[PDB]
Protein backbone atom coordinates (compact mmCIF):
# COMPACT_ATOMS: atom_id res chain seq x y z
CA UNK A 1 0.00 0.00 0.00
CA UNK A 2 1.75 3.25 1.14
CA UNK A 3 4.89 1.73 2.90
CA UNK A 4 5.84 4.58 5.87
CA UNK A 5 8.93 4.76 8.02
CA UNK A 6 8.00 7.01 10.47
CA UNK A 7 11.32 8.08 12.30
CA UNK A 8 9.90 10.32 14.71
CA UNK A 9 11.04 11.76 17.97
CA UNK A 10 8.71 12.76 21.15
CA UNK A 11 8.42 12.14 24.87
CA UNK A 12 6.36 13.64 27.72
CA UNK A 13 3.37 11.57 26.30
CA UNK A 14 0.95 10.55 28.71
CA UNK A 15 -2.89 10.05 29.23
CA UNK A 16 -3.21 9.77 25.55
CA UNK A 17 -5.21 6.33 23.42
CA UNK A 18 -2.57 5.96 20.36
CA UNK A 19 0.75 7.36 19.53
CA UNK A 20 1.85 6.15 16.04
CA UNK A 21 0.53 4.78 12.81
CA UNK A 22 -2.70 2.77 12.13
CA UNK A 23 -4.35 -0.15 9.76
CA UNK B 1 0.43 -3.93 2.68
CA UNK B 2 2.43 -0.75 3.79
CA UNK B 3 5.67 -2.00 5.26
CA UNK B 4 6.20 0.15 8.58
CA UNK B 5 9.62 0.67 10.42
CA UNK B 6 9.46 3.22 13.43
CA UNK B 7 12.70 3.69 14.39
CA UNK B 8 11.05 6.79 16.79
CA UNK B 9 12.19 7.59 20.67
CA UNK B 10 10.11 8.98 23.34
CA UNK B 11 10.70 8.73 27.38
CA UNK B 12 7.97 9.71 30.45
CA UNK B 13 4.87 8.37 29.01
CA UNK B 14 2.68 7.43 31.95
CA UNK B 15 -0.86 6.47 32.46
CA UNK B 16 -1.32 6.01 28.57
CA UNK B 17 -3.14 3.16 26.95
CA UNK B 18 -1.18 2.69 23.42
CA UNK B 19 2.12 3.75 22.20
CA UNK B 20 2.88 1.98 18.67
CA UNK B 21 1.24 1.06 15.44
CA UNK B 22 -1.92 -1.37 15.36
CA UNK B 23 -3.81 -3.40 12.87
CA UNK C 1 0.97 -8.08 5.85
CA UNK C 2 2.63 -5.08 6.92
CA UNK C 3 6.07 -6.78 8.56
CA UNK C 4 6.96 -4.00 11.36
CA UNK C 5 10.59 -3.68 13.10
CA UNK C 6 9.99 -0.73 15.72
CA UNK C 7 13.74 -0.20 16.67
CA UNK C 8 12.13 2.19 18.99
CA UNK C 9 13.50 3.30 22.81
CA UNK C 10 12.17 4.92 26.01
CA UNK C 11 12.06 4.71 29.67
CA UNK C 12 9.88 6.03 32.81
CA UNK C 13 6.86 4.23 31.44
CA UNK C 14 4.42 3.65 34.28
CA UNK C 15 1.13 3.14 35.37
CA UNK C 16 0.17 2.79 31.53
CA UNK C 17 -1.73 -0.37 29.62
CA UNK C 18 0.02 -0.95 26.51
CA UNK C 19 2.99 -0.17 24.98
CA UNK C 20 4.41 -1.67 21.67
CA UNK C 21 2.29 -3.09 18.14
CA UNK C 22 -0.87 -4.44 18.26
CA UNK C 23 -2.86 -7.16 15.81
CA UNK D 1 1.24 -11.95 8.91
CA UNK D 2 3.89 -9.11 10.09
CA UNK D 3 6.34 -10.52 11.44
CA UNK D 4 8.14 -7.63 14.04
CA UNK D 5 11.16 -6.95 15.70
CA UNK D 6 11.37 -4.83 18.33
CA UNK D 7 14.90 -4.26 19.10
CA UNK D 8 13.56 -1.52 21.35
CA UNK D 9 15.10 -0.45 25.00
CA UNK D 10 13.28 1.26 28.29
CA UNK D 11 13.57 0.95 32.08
CA UNK D 12 11.82 2.42 35.01
CA UNK D 13 9.01 0.54 34.51
CA UNK D 14 6.28 0.43 37.19
CA UNK D 15 3.14 -0.78 37.89
CA UNK D 16 1.62 -0.50 34.32
CA UNK D 17 0.22 -3.87 32.59
CA UNK D 18 1.52 -4.56 29.41
CA UNK D 19 4.69 -3.71 28.06
CA UNK D 20 5.00 -5.33 24.45
CA UNK D 21 3.53 -6.84 21.64
CA UNK D 22 0.19 -8.57 21.69
CA UNK D 23 -1.74 -10.68 19.41
CA UNK E 1 1.38 -15.89 12.03
CA UNK E 2 3.84 -12.84 12.92
CA UNK E 3 7.23 -14.69 14.25
CA UNK E 4 8.42 -11.73 16.35
CA UNK E 5 11.96 -11.49 18.20
CA UNK E 6 12.27 -8.52 21.12
CA UNK E 7 16.22 -8.14 21.44
CA UNK E 8 14.53 -5.74 24.00
CA UNK E 9 16.03 -4.44 27.49
CA UNK E 10 14.76 -2.81 30.68
CA UNK E 11 15.04 -2.92 34.24
CA UNK E 12 13.49 -1.73 37.51
CA UNK E 13 10.19 -3.33 36.54
CA UNK E 14 8.29 -3.04 40.17
CA UNK E 15 4.42 -3.90 40.74
CA UNK E 16 3.00 -4.57 37.42
CA UNK E 17 1.77 -7.29 36.04
CA UNK E 18 2.67 -8.22 32.46
CA UNK E 19 6.35 -7.23 31.04
CA UNK E 20 6.70 -8.76 27.21
CA UNK E 21 4.54 -10.28 24.22
CA UNK E 22 1.39 -12.45 24.74
CA UNK E 23 -0.62 -14.61 22.49
CA UNK F 1 27.85 23.96 27.65
CA UNK F 2 27.36 25.40 31.12
CA UNK F 3 24.46 24.78 33.84
CA UNK F 4 24.27 24.00 37.35
CA UNK F 5 21.11 24.08 39.96
CA UNK F 6 21.78 25.70 43.43
CA UNK F 7 17.69 26.43 44.41
CA UNK F 8 16.22 26.53 47.88
CA UNK F 9 12.79 24.73 47.64
CA UNK F 10 9.58 24.14 45.72
CA UNK F 11 6.25 22.96 46.63
CA UNK F 12 3.32 20.79 44.79
CA UNK F 13 -0.08 19.91 45.95
CA UNK F 14 -3.30 17.90 43.86
CA UNK F 15 -6.08 16.95 45.68
CA UNK F 16 -7.13 13.89 43.15
CA UNK F 17 -5.97 14.44 39.94
CA UNK F 18 -7.26 12.12 36.93
CA UNK F 19 -4.41 12.47 34.34
CA UNK F 20 -1.37 12.86 35.58
CA UNK F 21 1.20 15.58 36.91
CA UNK F 22 5.00 15.81 36.25
CA UNK F 23 7.50 17.56 38.29
CA UNK F 24 11.36 17.55 35.73
CA UNK F 25 14.06 19.07 37.21
CA UNK F 26 17.40 17.66 35.55
CA UNK F 27 20.82 19.40 34.45
CA UNK F 28 22.80 18.75 31.09
CA UNK F 29 21.20 15.62 31.52
CA UNK F 30 19.70 15.10 27.54
CA UNK F 31 16.72 12.69 27.46
CA UNK F 32 16.01 10.35 24.89
CA UNK G 1 29.74 19.98 29.20
CA UNK G 2 29.82 21.77 32.63
CA UNK G 3 26.78 20.25 34.83
CA UNK G 4 26.77 20.21 38.57
CA UNK G 5 24.33 20.13 41.59
CA UNK G 6 24.42 21.96 45.07
CA UNK G 7 20.58 22.53 46.05
CA UNK G 8 18.94 22.75 49.76
CA UNK G 9 15.59 21.33 49.81
CA UNK G 10 12.55 20.81 47.61
CA UNK G 11 9.54 19.12 48.75
CA UNK G 12 6.29 17.68 47.89
CA UNK G 13 2.65 16.78 48.51
CA UNK G 14 0.04 14.98 46.91
CA UNK G 15 -3.43 13.67 48.82
CA UNK G 16 -4.37 10.81 46.45
CA UNK G 17 -3.38 10.96 42.62
CA UNK G 18 -5.08 8.84 39.97
CA UNK G 19 -2.27 9.19 37.25
CA UNK G 20 1.20 9.88 38.39
CA UNK G 21 3.44 12.40 39.38
CA UNK G 22 7.32 12.17 39.04
CA UNK G 23 10.12 13.88 40.36
CA UNK G 24 13.37 14.05 38.08
CA UNK G 25 16.54 15.65 39.76
CA UNK G 26 19.55 14.38 37.66
CA UNK G 27 23.10 15.69 36.07
CA UNK G 28 24.55 14.89 32.75
CA UNK G 29 23.36 11.42 33.14
CA UNK G 30 21.64 10.82 29.69
CA UNK G 31 18.52 8.76 29.57
CA UNK G 32 17.00 6.93 27.34
CA UNK H 1 32.24 15.58 30.42
CA UNK H 2 31.63 17.11 33.83
CA UNK H 3 29.08 16.66 36.62
CA UNK H 4 28.87 16.00 40.37
CA UNK H 5 26.54 16.28 43.10
CA UNK H 6 26.80 18.02 46.85
CA UNK H 7 23.71 18.70 48.10
CA UNK H 8 22.20 19.38 51.26
CA UNK H 9 18.74 17.32 51.84
CA UNK H 10 15.34 16.91 49.84
CA UNK H 11 12.26 16.04 51.08
CA UNK H 12 8.70 13.68 49.87
CA UNK H 13 5.48 13.68 51.33
CA UNK H 14 2.02 11.94 49.78
CA UNK H 15 -1.05 10.95 51.61
CA UNK H 16 -2.02 7.80 49.61
CA UNK H 17 -1.39 8.04 45.79
CA UNK H 18 -3.13 5.85 42.92
CA UNK H 19 -0.42 5.50 40.23
CA UNK H 20 3.00 6.15 41.18
CA UNK H 21 6.09 9.26 41.82
CA UNK H 22 9.40 8.66 40.91
CA UNK H 23 12.44 10.23 42.18
CA UNK H 24 15.68 10.53 40.18
CA UNK H 25 18.80 11.72 41.57
CA UNK H 26 22.10 10.30 39.34
CA UNK H 27 25.21 11.59 38.09
CA UNK H 28 26.40 10.45 34.80
CA UNK H 29 24.82 7.07 34.92
CA UNK H 30 23.42 6.89 31.52
CA UNK H 31 20.13 4.56 31.98
CA UNK H 32 19.00 2.49 29.61
CA UNK I 1 33.83 10.89 32.20
CA UNK I 2 34.32 12.94 35.19
CA UNK I 3 31.65 12.23 37.69
CA UNK I 4 31.36 11.84 41.84
CA UNK I 5 28.99 12.58 44.90
CA UNK I 6 29.87 14.41 48.17
CA UNK I 7 26.07 14.85 49.57
CA UNK I 8 25.03 15.37 53.16
CA UNK I 9 21.62 14.06 53.79
CA UNK I 10 17.84 13.47 51.92
CA UNK I 11 14.71 12.19 53.64
CA UNK I 12 11.38 10.53 52.06
CA UNK I 13 8.07 10.55 53.51
CA UNK I 14 4.99 8.58 52.14
CA UNK I 15 1.82 7.26 53.96
CA UNK I 16 0.45 4.93 52.26
CA UNK I 17 1.34 4.48 48.33
CA UNK I 18 -0.38 2.99 45.96
CA UNK I 19 1.76 2.60 43.32
CA UNK I 20 5.32 2.73 43.68
CA UNK I 21 8.58 5.75 44.31
CA UNK I 22 11.54 5.16 43.45
CA UNK I 23 15.06 6.66 45.01
CA UNK I 24 17.87 6.52 42.73
CA UNK I 25 21.35 7.63 43.22
CA UNK I 26 23.89 6.50 41.83
CA UNK I 27 27.40 7.59 39.54
CA UNK I 28 28.48 6.47 36.18
CA UNK I 29 26.91 3.47 37.15
CA UNK I 30 25.37 2.48 33.47
CA UNK I 31 21.84 0.56 33.88
CA UNK I 32 20.69 -1.53 31.74
CA UNK J 1 35.81 6.62 33.62
CA UNK J 2 36.07 8.55 36.78
CA UNK J 3 33.31 7.85 39.18
CA UNK J 4 33.94 8.03 43.49
CA UNK J 5 31.88 8.73 46.33
CA UNK J 6 32.06 10.11 49.52
CA UNK J 7 28.83 10.90 51.47
CA UNK J 8 27.92 11.45 54.83
CA UNK J 9 24.13 9.99 55.25
CA UNK J 10 20.62 10.12 53.91
CA UNK J 11 17.37 9.31 55.31
CA UNK J 12 14.08 7.23 54.48
CA UNK J 13 10.83 7.05 56.16
CA UNK J 14 7.15 5.46 55.11
CA UNK J 15 4.75 4.40 57.25
CA UNK J 16 3.11 1.44 54.82
CA UNK J 17 3.56 1.29 51.16
CA UNK J 18 1.18 -0.72 49.23
CA UNK J 19 4.09 -0.93 45.74
CA UNK J 20 7.48 -0.46 46.73
CA UNK J 21 10.71 1.78 47.49
CA UNK J 22 13.80 1.57 45.85
CA UNK J 23 17.21 3.10 47.12
CA UNK J 24 20.20 2.62 44.70
CA UNK J 25 23.61 4.04 45.30
CA UNK J 26 26.46 2.17 43.21
CA UNK J 27 29.48 3.46 41.45
CA UNK J 28 30.65 2.25 38.18
CA UNK J 29 28.97 -1.30 38.31
CA UNK J 30 27.08 -1.33 34.97
CA UNK J 31 23.75 -3.26 36.04
CA UNK J 32 22.27 -5.57 33.57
Amino acid sequence: NFLVHSSNNFGAILSSTNVGSNT
